[PDB]
């Protein structure tokens, strides 16, 4: 259910001119990060390459290989938009379109996520997994590239996520810090969980191996989910259990 | 009760000299850090300049804006001295006055709010929300700059502290890393917790929605804080009930 | 039970050579990281001041310090390996040798903590304190060091966890994601626990006070762990109670 | 008389793959600077932008002003192209193709020129004016961007090489350290000189006013070129006279 | 006959204003330089420690001392409009105010300068030597802060400048790239020369010893001053004799 | 004639904490360049590296090339304190011993010569010339690393030095800046000046073929030599001829 992303796009651009008039000492950075680029895709891979850039690997290179993958897949580019919305309407404390894109480093992980996830679909796993952990490092979430996520995704604070390999998150999920989507132990294959459509996984979640949370379903802060939870159901606690209904 | 900022100041200074001669590799260090600067305001912009500095937005920028703040309201720097006070006399691996200065994102990362609560107070929203986010990625806390946070407060590790835009921490209040203050929904208005006086807060506790944590009252690590906790009561399991008394 | 020191690097020399040719955006970083050093422990050195470099304190400062630990003592590199080959036969998303050295905080933020050991043993006591909290930023690990940390480590994923000064850590133990090793509250002494060995603590585990988790138990995600574990259990919940045997 | 680029190119990855053999501690310069490259235009882009970057415009940003000059007018690739053979074939101490692109300061400023030859004629004044001067702090040359510059150019050594708004070099010129080509004074309009094709200008020479230096000839090292120089003459001294022919 | 500060300030930030509307590349550089900025003085200061930034010593600690010395002789600051002026009026390439401040390494280095004879004249000669030989490196200027300097003093282009230390340039001169103003030996004591008002110095010009350069002369490009020259007169050659008037 | 490496040390380390303690703003310069260095060549190579460094090749990489040079030849280190004490005695403007060390362009030029001396000798031409050419970059002299260079050696002011393959530099030689070493044009083999013992060049001297100029001579400022200076004659004039004794 996303806007367009060329509205969205031109709303970013009004408001970041807007913003530039009201606040002197942020000119420079709102014309740098959006305002001299012609399309939301060029101020992605500028703003991700700038932030993921470190002695190791410089912005110029991270730049290169993020504008390959958005010349290849330009979805990824309308599925970020979608991600600027489903925090601009989630989140009361966002009202501007340019905010996630600008500073939330739990947006900016989710589209870094994306660049690693084609990476990784064509083989390119080597540079998947470098980007997946210089997010680690820069941006505090660790999403391994072969996870599946969707779009309208809200990575709320985000500090501390851990999404496996083998995890799949469907549209319009909201996560909060310190969820772990994760294993049972030493265990292998398939083995991570399946967050469908909706679900709301409050902070601290521990939701671990391959089970099902069903669509529309609420995770309870601090809960360790082993079991799967039906649709449109609260699980909550240690271990969860149906607690009600959202 | 919190001691003169002249005098840890001048303990600060008196410490760094002595251990500038005990370790020559971090002399320069300890002279960029401290020694060069004549007041800890200055100490502390500096500081808080370079932690933060980056591609999008460098040290002499950010240092500016602290400045700024600092000039027009020295108070948050006698703040800083009784945050400075509140690590060393309540974590015992600390005894040095120049310790959480130097070292402690916690210190640095509650310091930076205040330059932020500064900045959001006086309409200057847009460089507050830069600032959240950049002490975010930096030393991995995200205050929302609206919170109201008093002095003598310890943010003991401090990674994956969240803290809603609601929030209230009164004086003396120690919070360990992974704590988050936050809401209970899809949330709107007044929120977040009201955290009095005296409060500790153990690790990865989650506190949730607008409830009173009453002065003096200890919350368990881990815990799931969902209905107020009376004064000098400790509250501890998920959900949180009352076990005792500190 | 730990493959040789040289064995190990001759395998991550060969796999870096073959990934070099097959990845040609990463050729500079494999040269620069792994090809052009002559040995383990001038790779550790390397990444480890690159990776902790910083407008305080710069790569070319950090190197020497590390240097001079692993010229003192050899067995830390030795420990790396340990380390390792720790990830590569727990982690099944791990296949090759280079994998932790290149691209693991976790890994990184373990061979700090062994320099920052090794100084904090030789009373050099604000080197080993300035490592800890650099690492802290950088890697998202608080490791204190005074801590005792075995080899054959491995530290999963590792944003958020938390090390206390007088905390013990047995050989093989793997460790993830937010997991405290912490006190009970305004305590002093002997006061974090002694983890044994081949233990395995899942995410976000709280485990308090000078308390023993015996040799080759599992801690369940999100348990709080406030009285001693026996050797051969899985303990879980909050609090944690015995619920079977791994 | 120039090569084709493309088999300048393919010249230049064939002696960069075999030197980083020859020498570990440059492979990831060799990498980094040539061999991630698919084009010479690619490598050159990468090359101007990290080497002008600063605090104040970072490569990031160059490379994307240099990318779109490229991409307008893909002939300025091939006079850079150009620009190599000519130090190969005249300067002895130079045998290999890649070394011009990858070492010389000459050659980068003149490679600098060409990008801002072209904004200037694009009426981009400021950003030509930009990089004019950076080329000048970076390579120590400062040629303005309105000079007409022709292709087989060798800057040798080329600090200290200024070059006036109304200046023409033709094909095929050798210009040492410190030659000015520059006006009489306090002037205006058509002022600087017009040095023909195959001029070969020595170490300090002065050539000032709109006066001609005709095909061929060759000016001697701390010469002040006041009035016209014949074609295929020797023109030398404080002020120079003809002393012969090459 | 020099206008006033604030005027040319004004003209200054208007000249910005439009110039960042019709390059968008550079609205970020303009506003970072100039636009944020309340005053030339600060944004002097903010250009001069961003240029002669670098490992050794950051952009945040050369603004502090340019600083200082601005706060305790703010005349460097209507000197460094004068400067401004001159190239203005003087060079018929530039026809902005903005463009010598934003530009121009001679300009720059001229108020490096300032900072340097202030430093000097304080007796702080460290820093004074420190940022001599950082402009040295970073503008190719090497003037000793010892110098004598007036107002309204242009350096055209500017690379190669040498001036010594008990050399005199009094106002409104004009200095083109390589020039010397140094001594005969193996000299001691007043050995310098002395370069009184409106005197004009060609490119490569040599003035050496404690010799008058009488006012309103001009010297040749590429002479060799060994003697007096007497007021409006032009003197020209190797060595330089009287030629005639300008 | 050179005094005592280790000696010059001590009175350089002696200098340095003095002058820390009287100017608090360079003491962290001092300590991180000097101070915590145990002998002149860790010094050295430290400043080098860190003067040197670019996005091209970091500090880091740059000082473990001159600390192997270093340890193979320390000879190498002698030579710089010769260099050293050349200065303090030559140039009136320079008392101290740390000064060279600390901030002239033309010493700094002039060791990390040495180094790429030293590679060139072992084959290590690509190595040697990346370092030749970043020395012409960032302290604006350009020596080939063939050329052969004594000790006792001042290169004053230094910018715009240019010293061609096969120049022979003798001991106990004064060259100032815009000095070219070089050729008579497009010549080949033996075809750069033998500036024999004692001997002093004035600024922007050309000295050109494969001439000698005898011990003790001195080359005047912009003169331009053609033919061989018998021993201790003074040679001036474009062309240069016998104008006295020195
Ligand atoms: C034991 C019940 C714990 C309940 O936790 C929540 O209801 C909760 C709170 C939030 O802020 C959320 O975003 C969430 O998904 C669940
Ligand atoms: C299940 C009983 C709760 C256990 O948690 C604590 O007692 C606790 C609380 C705190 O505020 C701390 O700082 C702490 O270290 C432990
Ligand atoms: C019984 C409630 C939570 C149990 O959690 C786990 O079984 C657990 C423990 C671990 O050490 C893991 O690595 C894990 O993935 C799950
Ligand atoms: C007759 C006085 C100086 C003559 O200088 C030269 O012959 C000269 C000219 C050039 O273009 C060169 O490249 C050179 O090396 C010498
Ligand atoms: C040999 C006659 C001297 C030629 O040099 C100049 O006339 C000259 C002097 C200056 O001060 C200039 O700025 C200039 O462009 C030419
Ligand atoms: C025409 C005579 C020119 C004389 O140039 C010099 O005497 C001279 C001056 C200096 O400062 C020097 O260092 C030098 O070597 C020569």
């Amino acid at each position: 259910p996303c806007e367009e992303l060329e509205i969205v796009w031109k709303n970013i651009k009004a408001e970041a001119r807007a913003l530039a008039d009201c606040e002197p000492m942020l000119a420079s950075f709102y014309h740098a990060t959006l305002l001299k680029h012609e399309n939301l895709g060029s101020a992605l891979s500028y703003m991700l390459a700038n932030k993921l850039a470190s002695p190791i690997m410089p912005a110029i290179a991270i730049r290169e290989v993020v504008e390959e993958a958005y010349a290849a897949d330009p979805e990824m580019i309308a599925s970020a938009a979608c991600d600027i919305q489903a925090v601009r309407t989630r989140d009361p404390a966002v009202d501007k379109y340019s905010t996630p894109l600008l500073y939330l480093k739990g947006f900016h992980a989710l589209q870094a996520y994306r660049i690693g996830h084609w990476l990784w679909n064509k083989g390119r796993r080597a540079l998947a997994i470098f980007l997946q952990n210089q997010v680690s490092v820069s941006f505090q979430v660790d999403i391994h590239p072969a996870a599946k996520i969707g779009r309208g995704i809200m990575l709320d604070h985000a500090t501390g996520i851990v999404v496996g390999e083998t995890a799949v998150i469907e549209d319009d999920v909201s996560i909060l810090q310190s969820v772990t989507l994760g294993g049972t132990g030493k265990t292998s294959g398939d083995r991570h969980p399946k967050i469908r459509e909706g679900v709301m996984i409050g902070a601290g979640a521990k939701i671990l191996g391959n089970i099902e949370v069903g669509r529309g379903a609420k995770i309870g802060a601090g809960s360790v989910v082993l079991q799967p939870v039906p649709p449109h159901t609260t699980a909550a606690g240690v271990p969860a259990r149906i607690v009600g209904k959202p």
